[PDB]
């Protein structure tokens, strides 16, 4: 009366494998195993570590002969990295004679806040703001298969920009932007507010490439290291970056009011979404808000597994064993591409 899912994420630099326990359809699934091997070349890393990782996962999950579904990121991303997990997933599927689902990567980010409350919250339609180190997108979700991008970044992601500006202040570490928030919060009022920093179609867009450039052209009028000044500058940096996002979100909500007539829930996921100041400006300068945890907003295979559970039960669809990776996969063309198949 229940089943288990083997999930593989291989679109990014980190290799991710998970085992989910869908013990009941009237309850949120549980995680039996969730591993990430960080790249610390892209196609080789997955190719060399996808094997030992899953083996380790099946041992820890204690269910090598109990998984009933294989979910793997089909795209988008680099063909070399995607293949490493996709070809491997097929091997698992053929050996176990079990169904396979080629999952869209962005679909995982959008659907993962539902998993906690099964499929209840949030409900369609809902809007989502994916703000990570690789994504900066605003998406409308009308259905499990109907997703529309309303605003996407042009150059880099917000996380990529904040880190780049964080290393110029300069902070170090795995996640630089997260560290930059701390030094500015320790002196949230204790920082000397003396510096007045200077920061800056047929489809609305984000942009973050100029923030590092504008940052360099302001430290050139001052000096490059007073913590009362450091915490002050860092505040104005993240503020203006968040200002750009809120401004573009406003433009979207004002341009297409008909799109947003029946949505009452805003989802902000991605690594950057853990930023309290960002969370605050969203709720202030804009209808519920949902903030997914940190261990799910970052790239992982759990969201891939849950996404597969979504499409297997709701759409009753499955992927053919001949599916190839997709470099550029438009979210609106989710079911347009070969080759989906029904179990219904
Ligand atoms: N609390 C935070 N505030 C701002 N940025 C963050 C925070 N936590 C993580 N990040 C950034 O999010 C990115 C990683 O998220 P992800 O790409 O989802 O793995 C990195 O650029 C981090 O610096
Ligand atoms: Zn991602």
């Amino acid at each position: 009366k229940g089943y288990k899912v083997l999930a593989i994420e291989t679109s990014c630099d980190d290799t991710c494998v998970s085992v989910l326990d869908r013990f009941s359809k009237s309850a949120a699934p549980n995680v039996l195993a969730n591993l990430k091997d960080t790249l610390d070349k892209a196609h080789i890393h997955h190719q060399a570590r996808i094997g030992p990782l899953t083996e380790r996962a099946l041992i820890e999950s204690n269910a090598r002969e109990g998984i009933d579904l294989i979910c793997v990121t089909r795209g988008p991303g680099m063909p070399g990295s995607l293949s490493g997990g996709l070809d491997f997933a097929k091997g698992l599927a053929v050996a176990w004679n079990k169904p396979l689902i080629g999952v869209h990567h962005m679909l995982g980010h959008l659907l993962i806040p539902r998993m906690g409350t099964n499929g209840k919250v949030p409900q369609f339609p809902f809007v989502s703001l994916l703000v990570s180190g690789g994504h900066t997108t605003f998406v409308l979700s009308r259905a499990i298969d109907d997703h529309e991008i309303l605003c996407d970044t042009i150059d880099i992601a917000v996380g990529d920009s904040l880190d780049k500006c964080g290393r110029e202040l300069g902070f170090k570490g795995t996640m630089i932007a997260r560290e930059m928030e701390k030094f500015i919060n320790q002196d949230i009022n204790d920082q000397d507010f003396a510096l007045k920093l200077e920061m800056p179609r047929n489809m609305l867009s984000f942009s973050f490439s100029a923030f590092i450039t504008a940052l360099r052209t302001n430290l050139t009028k001052l000096g490059k290291t007073p913590e009362r000044e450091i915490r002050s500058i860092a505040y104005q940096v993240q503020e203006s970056v968040f200002d750009h996002i809120i401004n573009k979100l406003k433009h979207v909500l004002k341009s297409q009011p008909e799109k947003f007539k029946n949505v009452r829930e805003f989802v902000c996921s991605g690594g950057v979404s853990s930023n309290q100041r960002l969370r605050t400006k969203l709720e202030t300068e804009l209808f519920n808000f949902y903030y997914p945890p940190m261990d799910l907003c970052s790239d992982n295979s759990i969201m891939i597994g849950w996404a597969g559970i979504e499409i297997w039960e709701s759409l009753r669809l499955v992927s053919d064993l001949d599916i190839c990776p997709i470099r550029q996969w438009p979210l609106n063309d989710l079911l347009s591409v070969d080759g989906w198949r029904t179990d219904q």
